[PDB]
């Protein structure tokens, strides 16, 4: 089955954002599952190190049925997160739906609806409550492992267009490249290498053409694995910013990671990020 | 038959308010059994690090005669709680009453009727003794699966309603998801799951709905049995109150516990209790 | 048979007045008894390290062929106190007159007639020499285990009565019970309990109801045995005054014991002590 | 292999200075392997007025793959400390590098280096990034059973030595004395005594010949082992000063310590302490 | 061979002045014996009540080769004594030397010759490393049965005799009598009885002949064994000292004292000293 | 053999001048003998309870020899009492002689004769030293159990006699009747009558003849003898002193005497005169 617009050249943007310790100094995850199935977490992460600690609970659901499902989170800001998932008469037509409850903060309910076929893939998006009503919708095709993308933010109240993105990506066994344009003044591209099992490589590039500021935007990124419980994977860019990060795999179902940012050839500098975490699995 | 309100969601107020010792920095319990059936004990506390030394002795009697159970004690506070359970005439219907004499305050005397029927609890409490007393009544229903039930307030003097509170829970097999609301005002919902014979995890959310305060207090609670003679259990609060405990059994009839209390964040003043507690029985 | 009223409460009063080596740095004891019957013993004690050394030798025998009794003692001051028992009257009825022969000190001379019946108990005494005649009297019965007392001391010289106290307790098979009130209020409940050979507990409470909205004075005691040649026993109390004992029989005639009394909580105040004690056998 | 100089009289130092858990009255530490050998450890310590915690976490591995050393700390003062050992240039001359990193704090590197041979061995150290660098070194033999070695400390910035001791040690079978000599005139002069399996004593005798004014000190400790699962010491200072530790193997992986250090006839400065530890072993 | 001068009667000198515990309220001597042939100790005893605790280590070896023996004491009072002795060439000719090295005092070694020949006995004993040296010789005679000798002083610096003493006494099978002269000043006359091996008694009298009032002062001691493992046992002086002592063994290689020391004449001023010593031994 | 003048009447003035031990509050004596036969003893005495302690060593030996016997005393008053015992050529014919060495006071020596043949006793006592010689005679016959005796004190220096005493008495079987006149002055007679062996009554009157003061004075004595281990025996006198004393044999070898005295006339609570006395045998 041909990927969803958002997960296309996921493997480049997934070694850059999961997996990364060196933005939150403390983290404490607990996951636990009961006889019937349902799912029930909650997360620890404190965004200053010198400030409260912020936890949710999260409440998931699923069923091998005909596809129902119902998530409800809820944190300490209590922005009351409520999803609802179903098919029932049609087959892969999944119709979602999110909302953000809060007693302060405007409520805001977005319902997606993505219908799936072989080489056709197309997901709509309507915004309810506030008067808003935008539709980001998006198309994507695949081709003998060409994939192709297009997202348009059409506003129902202004009458036009405010986003128009394209991406195009070419998917193999273990290579793909892609690369995409936002509003014609974006352009990202990336490049991606599966060495093995054992070693993954990728790098993603913003050019970034525009005439007045063209610079140079690059990062490579690395993920070794010394064997099945463990983890190492590093980032570099041009800027001198270098994190690292460590998965080590404690006593079966516990996790603990380490994540650090360094900065090359700027002596020490008063600034530096590094983190830990503790995941717990039943 | 159906739970007592009262004692409704025992299960989560057993992981956060039981087995913890780090109130008092040492303790002293002693179990005594006579041949004739009669418990005595002893309870040697400190409540202030630098103060009284608080202490009580108690005694008490449960027979499985036509229903005859006294129980007494004395304390370092000059006072008394006697206890007197009989049913006689009625079956399942449990009479108790709970003194609170002490010379010079004036003492008050709390009689509580429990009347349990299969599928309905009923209990009331009359507070003799004053002048001016007060009535409060519980119900609880069960529905096969969903236990609810509600508590009133009369008040004898004022002649309304002091304080109404409502409560539902859903037990399961091995989980149990509850939801209380007294006043409009204070509300909890709380959460029990066993993952198996030798682990539990549970959480407790108190939200109190206003609009003048912010955020929500919730906690987060464990308990692990590495084997039979032991017991370590971790509470964790959004605030980083981190409480430890541990009850070790080194001999058959003497039980070790300890307990600390840990502060996420605050690792510069001193607000960190800690202490021990040994308990003996015969 | 009644036990006399002294010895109500004889098994606490005793269990945590005696054997305990804190009072006294030094002790002495030697006893032996001749071939003849008479039974001599020698006492050394020394209050304070630095001071006065009292030495007590008395010789003592009981004769079963008339139950004449005779007791002859001798202090470092240098005064004899003599103890007259017989009956040679009835069985059932016995008289006791005590001495206190001093050179400086006005000698003083006590009888003491005690009548002991099933059911029934009393005596009674009477104060010879100085001119202050001062009878103090006593009467204890029993019904079925329960035995209760009262006694009163009545003065010539005055016409009125300076001391009057009420007892009453519970025997059992192995624990004890009872409460005694004395001229004004202090009224004492006790509790003893032996839950098997190889250890007892026990405490005594004053309640002290002539000051309302005060403290109360308990103490809580044991005594445990590590084998049929030693033993090792606490006290504590709300004051915090712990105070240890240990009794250990070196070789068959010699015993020996180490006893400290330290003030736990507030470990600041000089008053730990610590005494040991010697006595010989023949 | 000749002993390197930090273990000459290590049996000394290892029986007075280890295992006396008096200071600290709280100890907490969790010892703990993975699938692979990296041993994660932590340890939480507090001084005596409950203030501020001293919690670290480090892993140390010794890989035997062609002998590599690998030790990262980290400490809640944001203290690590990175321990690097390795020996593949040059069989018998291993070379260990020491890292400190903090933002506040200055940061310092040593590298060390130890030639090993038989009947020679020698160590060197290099304090560098501090503009200052101080070699300090040392050397020691073995002829035929008594050892003896020797320190110096060169700095090039005052041209000369600044520290140097002279050691002589005469091991045995189960006995070894010793002697060493400070340039301040500090002779400490010992012996250690292992009588069996259940018992070892020890002295230690340090005379300070640049003040020649009866300031000599002398302490002793011994070992004592009732069981294969316990162990008792005791050491004596010449002040007064005695030290008690007990350290009980509970159900194997976890053991607990009490140890408590008091004045020996002198119970009015409050000067002694009382402590604890608990050691978790996965 | 006839015994040496200083060992005439030394079985009287062994009861007044031996195995009594009336000077040092408390002390603590350990015996460990390497499988060498070295010989350990560590002794800790204390002067006075307010004084400091005094503990001195010594290690000696006494072998049965040619001869070679050295003693070393390291003490805490700077009094260390070092003892070199020997024969070798000649069988019998002891050549033992005593040291008083203390840092500021000066210092003042004694270099002892003994001889030995069937009823002939000569010591002698120079005081070198001394600005006046003396020199102590004393010879001993014996006619089959009554043993004489005398001593002189002759001091180098003055060239005249200080000290001239005489002696002789009458050994038997159960019994010793004999009759000391010092510079005809001070006689003495002993007496020392063995009953049995279950009892021994001796008297002392000094007569002081240079004295106008004369007082003399004799000493009266006695010596009981209860059995094997017990030591009791008495002396009384003219003025009321009566000193008792106590020697028990409670384990094997165990011993444990307690010594008092009345007066018998006034008892209202704190003369009265007492003490305890236990002692080890591998 | 008739008895000596000394023995004449010996057991009317043995219960009135042995064991009463009412004069000495303090007593304390060890007799021990040897194999061979010397026997040595020591007494130490105290006359008064606020003063010092005397004390005397005695070394006296005697043989079925001959008849040699030598004895040797020295106490506090510093007196060398010797006595030299023989007859050699002559049986019966003892030559008696007594010393007393002091440096200050004047030294005795008495020389006594006694020839012993049946129906004649006579005995003659020397004066030497000072310049005062006296000789003390007297003469005793015994007819069919009637004594006679005459003693005369005849002055050497003077040429008179100072003391002419005439005793008369009639020995039997078990009673004896007495009387002796001194001086003409001094009028005494004895009534001694034995009960039996367990018990003894003995009277003695002072008539005094003489007009100016005639009075009275009788002393009646009994001696109790309860069993073999025990004594009891007490005096009364018409002048309102009457003695008590006390005999007992606690181990087998040391006995224990109490003595006392009351007052008729006089009564009184601050006039007792009380003693006890120990003495030990070897």
């Amino acid at each position: 089955s041909p990927p969803v617009y958002s997960d296309i050249s996921r493997n480049i943007n997934d070694l850059l954002n999961k997996d990364f310790y060196h933005a939150t100094p403390a983290a404490f995850d607990v996951q636990t599952t009961t006889a019937n199935g349902i799912k029930f977490s909650l997360k620890a992460k404190q965004p200053v190190k010198d400030g409260p600690l912020s936890t949710n609970v999260e409440a998931k659901l699923n069923d091998k049925q005909t596809g129902l499902g119902l998530t409800q989170g809820w944190s300490n800001t209590n922005n009351l997160q409520t999803k609802l998932e179903f098919a029932n008469l049609t087959p892969g037509l999944k119709n979602e739906l999110i909302t953000s409850l809060t007693p302060g903060v405007a409520k805001s309910a977005v319902l997606n609806t993505t219908f799936t076929q072989p080489f056709f893939t197309a997901r709509g998006a309507f915004d309810l409550c506030l008067k808003s009503p935008t539709f980001v919708g998006d198309l994507t095709m695949a081709h003998e492992g060409i994939v192709g993308g297009a997202e348009f933010g059409y506003d129902i109240s202004a009458g036009s267009i405010s986003r128009y993105a394209m991406a195009l990506s070419y998917f193999a066994k273990d290579y793909s490249l892609g690369a995409t344009l936002n509003n014609e003044q974006i352009t990202t591209v990336d490049f991606f290498q599966n060495v093995n099992a054992f070693l993954q490589v990728g790098a993603k590039a913003t050019m970034n053409c525009k005439l007045p500021n063209s610079n140079v935007n690059i990062e490579f990124a690395t993920r070794y694995l010394p064997d099945a419980s463990s983890q190492v994977k590093a980032k570099v860019s041009d800027s001198g910013i270098v994190t690292l990060a460590y998965k080590q795999l404690l006593r079966p179902g516990v996790t603990l990671g380490v994540g650090s940012s360094f900065d090359a050839l700027k002596l020490s500098e008063p600034v530096h990020k590094l983190g830990w975490s503790l995941s717990f699995d039943a």
